[PDB]
């Protein structure tokens, strides 16, 4: 078979077979991330923000210099202050980006940005989160669809890099969302391969045992068969115990052609989780000018 | 019968027996306020913040000169900024305090301070709102008790006058909360009568058709019979439309032995709403003098 990995992401080599899943314990500075939930009451339903978080850490690595230069030109942007209190400092985020349980970026997400969502049985989508943090698109909880590419006031909680990535200009939107509900294996496989080779970071949503019946994770790499159809994917899941890390999921189909994923073979008693959607983040590396 | 009115409040003189209630249409600069919900989805469940708002407007009047000097000496406290965006301007609040529907203080509460609450079936208590706005005490949605008089960081949403009214100092807490549990018609009358006499603004909580079966309103005046027993009260209610204004409520023990209030006399066929508690705000102009 053949495989494709997220740009700048080193395939783990510490993969071991456990009781429930084949995984690779987290290793820092390997290109990938694994933000972990503590279910402190604030991040209980924020896997979407956890997924956006992991994609943002990747994004930091990719634009390491592009960012340092950006801040120098706009020192104002480095921090987010609320009537005297410092809510966030991007450099603190970058310095803690490798921390699973206490990265400053996720801390900002659960504590200051989206504190009440978990209490309202509401989650968030990776793209909205990223669009807010970067472009400053005002994140609205009633927006069931993509970010409406328009001009408008910046969201106080984000817009750190909106001096470069503006609102209302399609060439500055660095994210995308795709529906997989009624797609077959070929369709899903092609889209995912394409995105992974265009150097984008990927987020995958699938059915789950939660109120929303939707859970999102990071998809770092994928294996394709001789015909180019998915056989497995490598993911990071914010719901997992920090000690698990990178997870290997099988990718299969049932007699109705629905695509599902699982930590075990899609063997008729275990049906896995049906895939529902895909989100992406491009570095936009050549737009900082 | 003797009546007792809130300090600085002039009794309405335009009461008219309406369809369902005896009320006095709102007139500005009479000392009392009537912030009114628009039910725009954000203020639908913020009766607690509107009551706090009306109390804070009263507080603006009582401490006008002191606030003027305070803002002069602490320029930075006038505005609340969030990463480049202006969330609030106390002077705009003061300038628009007389408005029932679009006062700037209530706009700030429904739009920026407590927007999410009306989508969480959650309400706020008037004392917590005031403690956050004045002292800067962090408002906790889970705290079902009084504001803990302990030190701590300032809530970014308030602390406007915390250079004077600090956190952690019991002499700087200007609010109080009282429960009418296991209390009788006389203990209640005395408390209210007393709070009103001590020059404080009052908030009254009672049973209501909402998730918590608890709705709060402002208690501006109170009539007492020749024996000193509460007979009626004059309140403003953020759930009433803007044309109502000051409402008169009868007070009395219904057939279940509970003290209640109603827009009509308490009878066998009218048990009214059961009172649950009181909230108060003192001017604190003694701390201004320091």
């Amino acid at each position: 078979v053949t495989s494709v990995w997220t740009k700048g992401v080193t395939p783990p080599a510490n993969f071991t077979q456990g009781e429930d899943v084949f995984h690779a314990p987290y290793v820092a500075n390997q290109g990938w991330y694994d933000i972990t939930k503590t279910f402190n009451g604030k991040d209980d339903l924020l896997a979407g923000a956890a997924t956006a978080g992991n994609m943002l850490h990747w994004w930091f690595d990719q634009n390491k210099d592009q960012i340092k230069r950006y801040l120098e030109e706009h020192p104002e942007k480095q921090k987010i202050n609320f009537n005297g209190e410092q809510m966030f400092d991007v450099k603190e985020a970058i310095d803690t980006k490798n921390h699973q349980l206490d990265s400053k970026l996720f801390e900002y997400f659960k504590e200051k940005a989206f504190p009440y969502l978990s209490t309202k049985h509401l989650g968030v989508f990776p793209d909205h989160v990223i669009d807010m943090f970067i472009n400053g698109y005002r994140l609205s909880l009633t927006n069931h669809g993509p970010t409406p590419v328009k001009e408008g006031s910046k969201d106080p909680r984000g817009g750190i890099f909106d001096a470069v990535f503006t609102r209302g200009d399609q060439s500055k939107l660095l994210t995308s969302r795709h529906d997989f509900k009624e797609k077959n294996l070929k369709e899903i496989s092609d889209l995912i391969k394409k995105e992974l080779t265009e150097g984008k970071a990927l987020g995958l949503s699938h059915t789950y045992a939660n109120v929303r019946i939707n859970h999102v994770i990071n998809l770092w790499g994928a294996d394709f068969d001789s015909n180019g159809n998915l056989k497995a994917i490598y993911v990071t899941d914010s719901d997992s115990n920090a000690s698990i890390g990178m997870k290997k999921y099988f990718v299969g189909v049932n007699s109705a052609g629905k695509v599902a994923i699982s930590a075990k073979e899609i063997k008729e008693d275990n049906i896995g989780a049906q895939v529902l959607g895909l989100f992406t983040l491009s570095t936009g590396q050549d737009s900082w000018n």
